[PDB]
């Protein structure tokens, strides 16, 4: 026990004005690159749940038509982060390929609406778990909805979502990177700045930070699992339906 005491005995350092700068740049890089009022729903006849793993081409088409902008927004987000913009093109590619699905999934998960039990892709199209699943994501769809439901309680604000994206972007998990050190350092700086921003928000939730950190694992699973679905998508879907950017970002794996 002694949880209440231990909790209160913990030091909650606020953000140092080095971290407040990061937290501001990042927060705006995020806000300016991610756009519920006039959100159009995706027709219930599209992707309505033989072949246990068949991909509904119609649904798939609807999602690939809006994926290029979604991917462009993540790239735009990265470009607005100093420590990223200064990296070699090759590095930016590897980083982007390594976190694009995660960030896109995070943005989808936070736009989750419990009322309608849907997600809003590109901040406009509202999709039901079934549709996104038949459209190609399969279980990954189940995973993003599961994450979206659980993130409602966290009340993440633009900054937490923003730093969470920076943390995902600045990873040295993939190979072929050049500036491993500089990225590593940006990672640690964002994590630290992120943690202090969470101390500042004072969430009425027990072990919030540790829990929010576990969401990163959820997103990386979604990311990794997405690479599989993508392969399955290339098998089951006409190549003409795959936009160029979509292919560059998820192929070669
Ligand atoms: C079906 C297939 C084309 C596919 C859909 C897919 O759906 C999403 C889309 Cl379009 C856009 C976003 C992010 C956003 O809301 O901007 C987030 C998500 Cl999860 C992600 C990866 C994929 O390979």
């Amino acid at each position: 026990h002694m949880e209440e005491m231990i909790r209160s005995l913990q030091q909650r350092p606020e953000p140092t004005p080095e971290e407040w700068d990061l937290i501001h740049i990042a927060t705006e890089a995020h806000r300016s690159t991610n756009a519920k009022q006039r959100r159009k729903f995706l027709p219930d006849d599209i992707g309505q749940s033989p072949d246990g793993d068949k991909v509904d081409l119609e649904a798939f088409s609807e999602f690939t038509k809006i994926i290029t902008p979604a991917i462009t927004r993540v790239v735009d987000f990265a470009k607005k982060l100093p420590m990223f913009s200064e990296l070699p093109c090759e590095d930016q590619i590897i980083l982007l390929k390594g976190c694009c699905m995660e960030i896109m999934s995070l943005r989808a998960a936070v736009r989750y609406d419990p009322e309608s039990d849907t997600l809003t892709l590109s901040g406009e199209m509202a999709v039901k778990r079934e549709q996104l699943k038949n459209g190609g994501l399969g279980v990954v769809s189940d995973a993003i909805f599961e994450l979206g439901k659980s993130l409602s309680a966290f009340n993440l604000d633009d900054t937490e979502v923003a730093l969470l994206q920076a943390v995902l972007l600045m990873s040295t998990d993939r190979s072929g990177l050049l500036c491993v050190d500089k990225i590593e350092k940006s990672q640690e700086a964002y994590l630290l700045a992120f943690e202090h921003y969470v101390n500042h928000r004072k969430h009425n939730i027990p072990h919030f930070w540790p829990k929010l950190l576990m969401k990163v694992t959820d997103l990386r699973m979604i990311g990794a699992c997405h690479a599989s679905r993508f392969l399955h998508m290339k098998v089951e879907c006409p190549t003409e339906l795959f936009p160029p950017l979509f292919l560059e970002v998820f192929e070669d794996q």
